[PDB]
């Protein structure tokens, strides 16, 4: 019925919803739903979300088990061709969502954009099977997937309270959910181990044979923040488990072609 559905959850946002509102309702060339997902601000946030154009716009105020939890019953609710989760911090840029729906119009299944943090771009990796050794490649705010892709891959799991975006998309990835990445900026913005311990859980979903540390080595290679020199090794030793493991380490590091020809050759 709506072209686009905008999920937002809330708790204690009365100093910025406002500001994510005017940049949903504000855009124009779509027929947008709002689901407003808060779990139970005591502050002005319904209030403020309540000063808006309310045609299309659903509260949802009740306790809830954290911001993915929340977004799960937004999109388990949303009626919109294309889905989207903007949080109260952020902002869509102008004419962002027709640019969705014209860029959905041949059946793409998630339409990504780029994402402007602190006054730079996000450094966004390829949505192909690199990202399986990697985080979340494109920002999840800057991300719509369509009522499809969220029937075929499922909802996010409330165990990664940091990373479930991450885990999502590599679902998607791991479904063949086709994606198109739009080189705008959709979207803008301003504990360490903790979210480590969960990009290598979510790294270790896709690749169970690995060990924690080999998780977190290959994280480090493809972001560029740790050496390469154990690449070789770890595709030697794993490589036989699995056709998609190889095939992400060659896009990731391809460098290693030669040696992950060998493992196809032998193995797949
Ligand atoms: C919306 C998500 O934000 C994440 O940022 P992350 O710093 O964790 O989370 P915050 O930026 O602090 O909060 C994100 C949004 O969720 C709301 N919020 C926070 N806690 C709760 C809660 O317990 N229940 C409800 N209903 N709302 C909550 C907050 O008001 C804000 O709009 C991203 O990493 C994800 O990719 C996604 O963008």
């Amino acid at each position: 019925a709506f072209d686009i559905t905008v999920v937002i959850p809330t708790f204690k946002a009365e100093k910025t919803v406002g500001q994510c509102l005017e940049s949903v309702l504000s855009q124009q060339g779509v027929s947008t739903e709002i689901i407003v997902v808060d779990g139970g601000s005591p502050d002005a946030t319904i209030s403020i979300v309540q000063s808006f154009s309310s045609t299309n716009l659903t509260i949802i105020s009740e306790p809830d088990r954290g911001i993915y939890d929340a977004i799960n019953k937004g999109v388990s609710r949303a009626q919109g061709g294309m889905i989207g989760v903007l949080g109260a911090d952020d902002v869509y840029k102008p004419n962002v969502l027709s640019v969705v729906k014209e860029n959905a119009s041949r059946g793409v299944e998630i339409v990504a954009g780029l994402t402007l943090i602190d006054g730079q771009l996000r450094a966004d990796e390829q949505y192909r099977p690199a990202a399986l050794i990697s985080g979340i490649p494109f920002g999840h705010n800057a991300m719509f997937a369509s009522q499809e892709a969220y029937r075929k891959v499922g909802l996010y799991d409330l165990a990664y309270r940091i990373c479930a975006d991450a885990e999502w998309v590599h679902r998607a990835i791991k479904s063949d959910i086709s994606c198109r990445k739009v080189e705008q900026v959709f979207v803008e913005f301003g504990n360490p181990e903790e979210i480590i311990a969960e990009a290598c859980s979510v790294i270790q979903r896709n690749f169970p044979f690995l060990l924690k540390e080999e998780a977190k080595y290959l994280l480090y290679g493809v972001r560029g923040w740790g050496e390469t020199s154990r690449i070789e090794q770890i595709l030697r030793k794993y490589g036989h488990e699995s056709v998609l493991f190889v095939t992400a380490l060659q896009e990731a590091f391809p460098a290693v072609e030669t040696a992950a020809a060998l493992e196809h050759h032998h193995h797949h």
